[PDB]
């Protein structure tokens, strides 16, 4: 395959000392979990359980994420990334790294986030709300991208919102990675519905632009009230669902531009598909969230070619955000 | 008999944890194959151990290998359980593996690599800031292990490794460490002579984490006054006399009366009568650049006969002497 590099923040890690991006060499100091009392279970991941807790030393609520130790380098990577991004705009704030004296299970302690119900907001959300929160996610992305990191798991489950205080946090940095130009990354990241075409066609030299595809999948689901927007039933079928919207002509132009070899599993399922107009997805239920600006912005995110997608900084200057 | 005593901090941390945590005699040790490590050179010694620099052949990473002279089986079990309990704690030497050479079958412990700076010729370069910085780092290690219900019981310069280039410090040799249980009577034949607390010298067995804070105070006094060691005893009885020549004998009697301690008759002809000295008496041209009112107030609050009156590691961390550190 033809090599590729990010259009923005290409060399941000190249120009930094090894200690910043060398997570395997980073030394983790695990404090005593005795300072925290677990209150209740909040959420759950495939390799984590998230609890609400109280810090007994200051009577402040915190969030404790207990990690299922499956891979050691993976825990070190998330911690390093969290330490590098600690305090960044709309990034979940790592407050402590602790282990329970008896269990010795890795646990991460974060700033408390007061989650407003996802299904309660969904119908009462306005056109303004979507632009407001889209801009807040973009602040988090432009920032982590500038810090040489790609989240690689951008989805609604990984965005916590406290609608009362108009506060948003991008969470679960467990799949996050450091961007290095020319590096070949594992394509088994993100959650099926949010996987970029680069992942589905096994193109490893991807970059920050992967997060912009995932962001486009989120916006499409919100403005059209269609969740998920691209409803694949497996990773191969996922590309077919994308192809039913973007068409198969542009998919072949994409794979030819990067000299990508299409997996034979696609042979009997891909078919032939016309490129659809974004206006076809507008209906009575969703028309109050759709505008020419929203559709133009969406069109500029949901592109096969990872290089042709808007960067987080270009996205922030789009007319869709002129009112925020 | 003697009046009972208990720690002011972390008193019941082991009482409220299951058997599993502190019952080291019941802990099962999994000894891996030492074939993954090649010994490079001898770094140091211990009366019960030899410490080497080694290379892990599987990842080309340097490690530290401590080979234990099997004197007591429960003792190896205790050190391993404590190291596993503290594994990953701040400024604690990190146990990476537990191995046995296939032929020798000798217990060996594998740790994270620590790059020791030659403490020699660099004591003269050390600044007031460096002492405060490194003292704070040791306090992080102590508050953590005490919070985990462990007393180190051998705090001294030899057991603190410093990589000055990276400003990295590790508290090592947990071979004398013990689990703290309130009301437990411990063996007083612990620590190294110059660092032994008065509780050990007067054979007061119901001691606690505060023993480590006395040893820390001996280290601080030696560094700030450039007097190594600060309390230079020639035997364990003479050690108490050396302390008494500084702290005075009036406060020593108040200490032994508070705990109804019986003073050994061996002290009768050597203890004498000693006035309590001002810490300012130890300031000279060679060390005045390391001494300040804050340092002397902090030292005074560590070097107390009464183990209960000494600062805890958490109280020490909040002292004005540390207001200038990160
Ligand atoms: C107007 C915002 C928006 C714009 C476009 C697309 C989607 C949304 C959106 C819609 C809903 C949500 C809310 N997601 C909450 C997910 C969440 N993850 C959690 C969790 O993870 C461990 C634990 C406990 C609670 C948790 N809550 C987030 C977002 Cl970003
Ligand atoms: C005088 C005490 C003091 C007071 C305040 C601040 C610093 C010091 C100090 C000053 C120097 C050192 C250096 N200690 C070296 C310890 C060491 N232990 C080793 C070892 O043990 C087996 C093997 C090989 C090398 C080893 N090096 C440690 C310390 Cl803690």
């Amino acid at each position: 395959p033809v090599p590729s590099r990010a259009r923005v923040y290409t060399d941000v890690n190249t120009h930094r000392p090894s200690e910043y991006w060398d997570y395997e060499s980073h030394v983790v100091e695990w404090g005593n979990q005795d300072d925290y009392q677990l209150v209740r279970k909040l959420g759950r991941g495939k390799y984590s359980e998230v609890f609400e807790a109280i810090n007994i030393t200051n009577n402040e609520k915190v969030v404790v994420k207990i990690l299922k130790p499956v891979k050691k380098k993976k825990i070190k990577r998330e911690i390093k990334i969290l330490e590098n991004l600690r305090g960044g705009p709309n990034i979940i704030t790592l407050a402590d790294i602790v282990k329970d004296p008896v269990s010795r299970t890795p646990a991460l302690v974060f700033e408390h986030v007061n989650n407003t119900d996802f299904k309660q907001l969904y119908q009462t959300l306005t056109d303004y709300d979507i632009r407001f929160y889209m801009y807040e996610i973009l602040k988090a992305l432009d920032y982590c991208h500038s810090m040489g990191i790609m989240h690689r798991d951008v989805k609604p489950h990984n965005v916590m919102i406290d609608h009362e205080h108009r506060k948003l946090r991008l969470i679960d940095w467990g799949l996050a990675e450091f961007y290095h130009p020319g590096q070949e990354y594992n394509v088994r990241v993100a959650s099926r519905y949010f996987k970029g075409p680069e992942l589905l066609v096994d193109y490893q030299m991807y970059d920050y632009s992967l997060d912009m595809w995932s962001l486009g999948c989120m916006l499409a689901s919100m403005i059209f009230r269609k969740e998920p927007f691209f409803h694949g039933h497996d990773n191969y079928d996922q590309l077919v669902r994308i192809a039913k919207v973007l068409g198969t002509e542009d998919l072949y132009d994409y794979i030819d531009k990067y000299n990508i070899e299409l997996d034979p599993r696609f042979n009997d399922i891909l078919g032939r598909h016309s490129r659809k107009r974004w206006e076809r997805f507008v209906h009575s239920e969703n028309q109050h969230l759709v505008s020419p600006e929203a559709l133009d912005f969406l069109d500029k995110l949901l592109r096969y070619d990872h290089q042709s997608r808007l960067t987080a900084r270009e996205a922030m200057e789009h007319p869709y955000f002129y009112t925020v």
